[PDB]
């Protein structure tokens, strides 16, 4: 199985324990780690941190202690607009610019390959992000007649019905992508008023927002586009979401004023780092969805939907009984990867389970 991590650049700056390099990566944790993102600049990949150099060796001095792991160089982003990428994707002579800096660029800085984080192709942007997909793939192989072990390629995809019908041509694209990492974890929908979960492997008994928005659908759809279950990875958070309660109701459909105030280190309303719910549970009460098969805890006038050893675990499971190619985790840093927030004294708890239970047969 395929354990594909991400580390995000942007994680350094953070205050005090939150600050993530990646020499804080644990060389035999994951199978692949991707580092995210990249920019594209002049219509030819780039740097974006300032010392992204530097944070690149760094990954890549992780092979010394694993040498068959994997690194991955991301391109795009939120902060990247989709709009760039179709500018780029859309016209011959861009689309070639980009695709012929790609190798030089991965080859120099110790890569094993790129991962395409266009979020989100629209309608007009199908059938060049097909073109892209197929062009880079064949650049990759004429690459490869040069001695080096060929660059891979892969994408992180919606895993939201609509958003995979308008943008995506998972039949072609699953030909010539070595993964596809499906972004299982953005299921409540931003226009909503309650609590939800974004991450639930299973509807929920009572209106669910779709029976599209959950794991198993997202998996499913891609089946039966075409993707084959070897080429396709599950993504697994290990962030939650949080809302402000504008009531003293918790469970189903309880309203919300917005989302959930921030965490002290990774500070972005409506989002927490695992090791930042660690701490929130303290004098939370804790509750599952039953039939989502993954949790939620509340205090105060907060409610968070989070992912658990448990939760992930049965993500595993489930990925595994339907012989798919492995798991992806975002992210890294979001993880409690110092060990001291989960009273486990353990690092990287949330990925040490997956992993886990992917040796497990
Ligand atoms: C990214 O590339 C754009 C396109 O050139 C450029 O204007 C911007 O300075 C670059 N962004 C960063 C963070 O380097």
């Amino acid at each position: 199985y395929k354990l594909i991590c991400y580390y995000t650049s942007w994680s350094q700056y953070r205050e005090g324990d939150g600050s993530c390099f990646p020499d804080a990566i644990d060389p035999f944790l994951c199978t692949h780690v991707i580092y995210t993102f990249a920019n594209i600049s002049n219509n030819e990949i780039d740097t974006w941190e300032w010392n992204d150099v530097t944070l690149y060796d760094t990954l890549n001095t992780l092979k010394n202690r694993n040498p068959k792991l994997k690194t991955l160089l991301s391109v795009g982003g939120w902060n990247f607009g989709p709009e760039r990428f179709s500018k780029i994707a859309s016209k011959t002579q861009s689309r070639r610019t980009f695709i012929k800096s790609v190798p030089p660029f991965l080859r120099t800085h110790g890569f094993d390959g790129l991962d395409l984080a266009w979020l989100y192709p629209g309608r007009r942007d199908k059938r060049h992000l097909t073109t892209l997909v197929k062009e880079m793939k064949a650049e990759f192989i004429r690459e490869a007649q040069a001695g080096t072990e060929q660059l891979l390629l892969s994408a992180a995809v919606s895993a939201g019905k609509i958003a995979i019908d308008r943008g995506y041509d998972i039949a072609q694209i699953s030909r010539h992508l070595d993964f596809i990492s499906l972004l299982t974890y953005d299921f409540h929908g931003a226009w909503r008023q309650t609590v939800g979960h974004h991450s639930p492997l299973f509807r929920g008994n009572e209106d669910a927002s779709s029976r599209f928005s959950n794991a198993d659908y997202a998996v499913s759809y891609m089946l039966r586009l075409g993707a084959p279950a070897n080429k396709l990875v599950m993504g697994i958070p290990t962030f939650g979401r949080s809302f402000t309660l504008a009531s003293s109701k918790t469970d189903v459909g309880a309203p919300v004023s917005g989302p959930g105030i921030p965490g002290r280190f990774t500070k972005e309303k409506g989002i927490l780092a695992y090791y930042e719910i660690c701490d929130f549970l303290h004098g939370a009460t804790t509750h599952r969805f039953r039939d989502q098969q993954v949790p939620y805890a509340t205090k105060g006038n907060q409610w968070v939907a989070y992912d658990d050893q448990e939760s992930v675990k049965n993500k595993a499971r489930y990925l595994k009984n339907r012989q798919l190619a492995g798991a992806m985790v975002w992210a890294l840093d979001l993880d409690d990867f110092r060990g001291t927030f989960c009273g486990q004294n353990l690092t990287f708890p949330l990925t040490s389970a997956v992993k886990d239970v992917l040796a497990e047969a």
